[PDB]
């Protein structure tokens, strides 16, 4: 039986790569916004949900994350990440499988998205739990899409009809998502987000409207903009 | 060679970001270029655009907009054709993109002049794309390979872009942006790196985000 009244929520924050403290480029999730790292902000935001626990899948050489003063640290778990994000997610799901029920829900969320709103989190969770189906935050594509060649010239316009930009969190039941990722990897599929793995095994995934301000800190000015967004929230 | 701007404006553009409307912010940002003039294509019943204090008013022009954005642009190009040379450059820019940076504008203009060819600001697609049905269920993931999100300005010579739009419309070709009209007549269009924060204000909450972007810059 997979449809239950009693529900538990878990969060997973996946990293990619070794996370060595001696790399020349700083990881965006460990840059500071005021007095805490981006990932501390992200954990604090997700912790506004009724989480039973959260799992950070961190690089094998990352000795930094476990030392941080996370919100609700008593709910914090740490496991080994993988080469790619999907591998880190699978590791965390294998970890969760031994401390949680397969029919518990897990929210997989980008470490570098600290500005996702509590309202959006609530709607996503509410939607998934009620429909008993997986869901993601996403927003419609608003820009005209162009296919561009190696010489930076436009080849042609590409239709944007019915296209959405996926955001995170992406929420699904632990056992279902773990099986989706295992199967997709075993079929040598290219997996980008959890939804793409669920889609590969015929699981329905519902889109819940995200926000433009649910930015993934990537570019140089994104740190400051995220600071301003968090301050406005 | 002179530089002109066209803003199809026929509404989020009359929404406020602090003490000015979105379109005023956009005009002020574009006005940092050495423009000879800029043209706002407005609705025939629009008396509001006349109650705005636009940066560099002496260079402001107003013409009738059209049904669709491409018609507003074509109208503005026909207007510009009577005050400018056909080989002058025109930047067509969304009224609802007030956060485009001066650096990006300068790079776009420079690229166009050096290559002697049309160009647009654009950024690579970084998010995973989903095809979504009317019931908000995902159908499938769509490859983002070689895909860029077109932004504005989109820059071309007045005569060439006018002809392109004119050719596409007499031939019933689907047109979206200026790049798509130039595509219809085989003109090459180069992409110039834009910015993720060159947002096109679409939803009410985008006004707040645009406010913060302008401040974050």
């Amino acid at each position: 039986h997979h449809h239950h009244h009693m529900t538990k929520l878990w969060a997973v924050i996946p990293a990619a790569g070794s996370g060595s403290r001696f790399s020349k480029t700083e990881l965006k999730q460990y840059q500071y916004i005021q007095d805490a790292t981006v990932i501390e902000h992200t954990v604090k935001r997700l912790s506004q949900l009724p989480l039973t626990g959260y799992v950070l899948a961190i690089g094998k050489q990352d000795t930094f994350a476990s030392t941080l003063s996370f919100q609700d640290k008593h709910k914090a778990h740490f496991c080994n990440g993988g080469v790619e994000r999907v591998h880190s997610v699978l590791n965390a799901l294998n970890y969760l499988s031994q401390i949680a029920d397969e029919d518990d829900w897990v929210l997989v969320h980008d470490a570098a998205r600290p500005c996702v709103t509590f309202e959006c989190l609530n709607t996503l969770v509410k939607n998934a739990i009620e429909t008993n189906q997986s869901a993601i935050l996403a927003i419609p594509v608003r820009d005209t899409l162009k296919q561009v060649n190696q010489e930076q010239q436009i080849d042609k316009t590409v239709s944007r009809e019915l296209l959405w930009q996926a955001q995170t969190p992406q929420i699904a039941k632990i056992g279902i998502l773990k099986k989706a990722i295992e199967t997709a990897l075993k079929n040598n599929l290219t997996i980008t987000d959890e939804a793409s793995a669920l889609e590969s095994i015929g699981e329905s995934v519902q889109v819940v409207m995200g926000r433009s301000d649910n930015i993934k800190i990537t570019y140089p000015d994104d740190l400051e903009l995220a600071r301003l967004i968090l301050q406005s929230q």
